[PDB]
């Protein structure tokens, strides 16, 4: 209760700083309120402050509504001027947390937009491990929030890139310990110790990490999920009279759903693009939901969340070689029917629950039919690698996680009355090579 | 023909005795016809005669409609008086068969109502073996009818409880021989001999029995299924002018379906309970259908037979600490669209049928699509334990049993025109831990 | 372009010869145009010319409409007279290609009508390998077109029949080389060499061939598919003014679809038979589609192509002991909504594509549900026989073949605008023994 109030205070301070920074940048650039709430403008401004910290100038495309048409202009700012605007919006401090928050939003968007199969094959990883690749476009030396948000496969990928002096060993051991904390079984954690304790890591460590990544498809790791929104949402809220420091804020509770319910974000739309599909993409990004079950996402949103291959849309960002005369703008539908708490858990990994159910029928009636039985489960019952294999063999796609937990009405602020839903799952399952759904 | 007439005669005598006993008890208790046909009253009266044979008094709750409300009263009878009423309703004889018949009805209800996962984990058994647990609430020393009705897993459970002087060996060998007769493959039967022939049975016998139980999920055993109805149904039929001795009776033919079609049973309903769900529960119990494919049960009944976890109902029996002022009564819908012969068979166990079908496609047209193939079947082709494993590996959920046999119209008394149906299967498949359906 | 023109020329010559032959036979027999376009008459005439080449007389049932009824008459022709009529319709030449073309049509019909499970069990083959049995009713010494059209399992079957002097060795090695050319992986081809190089082939070669046949269910071979129509279709087109020599013709392009769109074929219908089901059977035969995915066939045809066990129809040919007074005739619906190029390819066999997708989810929200993952795929990653096993283990029913290729509008003659469809698959999957669909 008091610990939550304290967390909400610091998060609320962070969000307030991003908001004031964005308001300042909008006034500097003389953008209208609508233009300030165009997501492409928000991404440019976010990129500029990140570039300023992460000639000595930074910039990008800024889009204005001029004479009934959308116009693109490349603006340039001194990196030192941007740094001063950020620091002073955050009351003198560097506020690295706000920067990392915007990085995670960018990361969550990239996770929803692009598949990193090229990066995966380069590191010797299965391109089908995408659900483990949360935060893979984040830098290696990210923040505490960045490390928490990164998937098991992202950590594996970064660790193999290390394998392929004194500061290199500390970085290697730190990343092993980050990965270890994500694993929910002792057997997986022990294998990470065996990789961490390796003097001169090589092929044996590579193989162990690939093994661990594949185990995390079934024995999933604890990855944090944070709803991180474009800076324009925070800026527009601060400007309109919302005080994030007095109200507090949460990345995992109702707050971001309530905030999106009271916001209006815009997007540039290419010809032949569906705005609803652009909306779905950004909504998924907003709630870090790229690798979620599409059934869960659909039920929360209230409209079908379709696979990536069914979306009639390209990326949010507009390339510099694209024609602006064919560009239209529309509202992004970023609201939801319900809301749900964002989890750090990877679900159940305990295979010794002595779980109750039914995996066969016994015929009562003399009637022609096939006799259903759960083959893989029945047949499954017949050092650390072999234990992990056995734990994976015990697991079933049917096994239920998050028991008793449900979605909530937007009016249910205290999360008192959970709605447990009656349950195509893979967002990246629909491509020209695989029909995984 | 003559053997069937002889069986129908003895069964008809048994049913007549139960009927006359129940009529007598209803007059003793001064119950109205409606009250006599309340299933909770029937269960109490059934329990009293079973307790009298299986201070020196027996009793239970009897429910009466008094001043527009349902009232509960605890009655007590001398066990000797009940025994005299039972014996004399059965023309002087002990009639142990009628008692066992009522026990099987109770067992079939328990199988439909409760899952015995606690009893299973105590004996070292997988709680998912529930479909093998028919008759598990029956006493070890039941009747011939009780032994026939018991599932493979029930026999395994009882045998492990033995493992955990001269009369103990005979009981052990008898139960091994009961189990052996249920198995349809020689390899399974041989393993039971190896368990039976064991001097000082222990852990090796325990492991063999667990192995055999799991094999019975695929290579299913021959378990008898008997439609055993509450005593009020038999009593109401005898009273109304049906002579079971002259007509004969069958537990596995059309008779019980015809009887339920001409009967009206009632149940106490708690607030917020669906009467149709209470009806489904009792209908399943009546025809020993707890562990049947829900598709088969649905097609016969004519209405959807949903999983236990979807039923808005608790048990039939009302606890002594429940409030009677909130209790209502309603008719139990125990009729069916069709009827079907109850089987003793566990389906096909012969894996050497050289069965015809198709497990892959060959592309004819140059069109983008996935290429379907039956993976587990294709990959499967690459002493007694290993043979059983191999037989289990050969089996498929798609394989058809009871070829040429179908359901029947209620008017089709001779079962001349079988309706073969075009075929969620697990009744206990829908819980907070597993979504098996 | 020039190679295609050359192929179209020779194929067009072949089709023209069959057409002129059939016209001649119709005039000889004094059949009306409608009677000539009855498929049963076409099959008899086709059989007669094949028998004449493959006392010294040949014949069969010819059906005429006489006095409002269908009448059967057994006609007999001198085999030498038929041979002269065929040769002279083909401008003096033997034209063995036209004969083989009619044989393939007969083969494609047999593949759609009958399952050869008896022939399969006699050769030690799995009756479920039917999808590999294209061209199994064709003679061993068929043509070049006959060899190309034969399935992997057909070649295996013929090779085992050889196993069960100098000319026998050449025939054995030729058939091994035919089979080898069908395999798309080097590992499969190498095993065929090891069977071919065997002095005195026996049980070891038998086992290798059974292994190879089963591998072809997953690592499918390159089998040719040719749309071969009843001779009455070609005859009716030539008679109506279509010049196949000037227009050219193709067995794998749009031509046969265009030809069927401009044709009208009839069939004798038994009482209680659905004409639409008779139509489906002949349509499948016409396009060599017995072993295709029923989803692909359905989408092309524009109406549901149901499994064989759902078809209310027997074979096309009428037995000599059947009553003609109950026979009716109807139009065969042999048209299609779309068309598609017939392929020689067996789909993708390359398991090293580093294919992109998703085989698990990572939970974002704290909500009760099961957590989907692709079990067989995840678990799969944990000399020539073992490599083939490993390649089979890598394959998935979800993997996509023929990428970028689609169906076409009947008006799209050049195949410029492919329609890729959004994808019950087995035609022989619905029987009393197996529910494979
Ligand atoms: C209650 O009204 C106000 C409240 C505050 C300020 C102005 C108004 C206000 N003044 O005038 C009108 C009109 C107003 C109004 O109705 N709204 C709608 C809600 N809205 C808003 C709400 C939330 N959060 C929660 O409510 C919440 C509730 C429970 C837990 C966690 N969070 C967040 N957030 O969580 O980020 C962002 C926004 Cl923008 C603020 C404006
Ligand atoms: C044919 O009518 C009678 C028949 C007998 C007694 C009275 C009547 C009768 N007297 O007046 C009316 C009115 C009556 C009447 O129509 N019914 C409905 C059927 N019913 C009934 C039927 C059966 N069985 C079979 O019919 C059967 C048929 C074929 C095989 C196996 N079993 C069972 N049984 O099997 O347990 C219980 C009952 Cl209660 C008896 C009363
Ligand atoms: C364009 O019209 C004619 C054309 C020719 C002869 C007579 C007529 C004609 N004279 O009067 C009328 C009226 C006519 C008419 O409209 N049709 C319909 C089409 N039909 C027909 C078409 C084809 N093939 C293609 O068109 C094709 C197109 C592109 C690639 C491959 N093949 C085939 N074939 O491929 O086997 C069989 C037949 Cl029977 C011939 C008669």
């Amino acid at each position: 209760r008091q610990n939550a109030t304290e967390i909400r205070a610091s998060v609320g301070k962070m969000i307030d700083g991003i908001g004031r920074f964005y308001i300042q940048m909008c006034t500097e650039l003389k953008l209208s309120d609508y233009e300030g709430r165009l997501i492409q403008n928000s991404l440019t401004i976010e990129r500029m402050v990140l570039s300023a910290f992460d000639p000595k100038k930074t910039g990008g495309p800024i889009y204005r509504r001029v004479d009934g048409k959308w116009r693109r202009e490349l603006i340039l700012y001194d990196k030192e001027e941007i740094r001063r605007i950020w620091r002073q919006a955050n009351n003198g401090d560097d506020a690295t947390a706000g920067l990392t928050h915007m990085m995670i939003w960018h990361s969550n968007l990239n996770d929803a937009t692009y598949q990193r199969t090229r990066a995966l094959v380069r590191t010797g990883m299965d391109p089908r491990m995408c659900s483990l690749m949360q935060g893979s476009t984040l830098p290696r030396r990210s923040g505490a929030a960045g490390a928490a948000v990164k998937g098991v496969g992202t950590m594996v990928m970064e660790l193999i890139r290390m394998i392929k002096g004194r500061r290199t060993r500390i970085a290697y051991e730190r990343m092993c310990n980050i990965l270890k904390g994500k694993f929910q079984t002792a057997a997986q954690r022990t294998m990470v110790d065996q990789v961490r304790e390796s003097r001169n890591p090589g092929n044996a460590e590579f193989e162990d990490l690939i093994f661990l990544a594949r185990s995390a498809l079934i024995l999933r790791g604890s990855v944090a999920h944070k709803s991180c929104l474009p800076a324009c949402v925070y800026g527009s809220a601060v400007a309109s009279g919302y005080d994030f420091e007095r109200e507090g804020y949460s990345l995992v509770g109702i707050d971001p759903f309530r905030l999106l319910q009271n916001s209006q974000v815009y997007s540039l739309i290419r010809p032949n693009e569906n705005p609803a599909h652009k909306s779905q993409l950004v909504w998924m990004a907003c709630h870090s939901a790229a690798f979620e079950d599409l059934r869960v996402s659909s039920f929360i949103r209230g409209t079908k969340v379709v696979p990536r291959g069914k979306l009639s849309t390209r990326g949010v960002q507009i390339a510099s070689n694209e024609n602006m005369e064919t560009m239209e703008s529309s509202t992004l539908e970023l609201r939801s029917r319900y809301w749900a708490i964002r989890t750090r858990s990877g679900g159940n990994t305990n295979q010794q629950r002595a779980s109750s159910g039914q995996i066969s029928i016994q015929p009562t009636f003399s009637v022609q039919r096939n006799l259903p039985f759960d083959r893989p489960t029945i047949m499954a019952a017949f050092d650390m690698r072999t234990e992990i294999i056995r734990l994976m063999e015990s697991a079933r796609p049917e096994d239920v996680s998050f028991q008793g937990r449900g979605v909530f009405e937007l009016s249910d602020e205290k999360a008192t009355s959970p709605i447990v839903p009656s349950f195509g799952s893979y967002f990246f399952g629909d491509n020209a090579e695989e029909y995984d759904n």
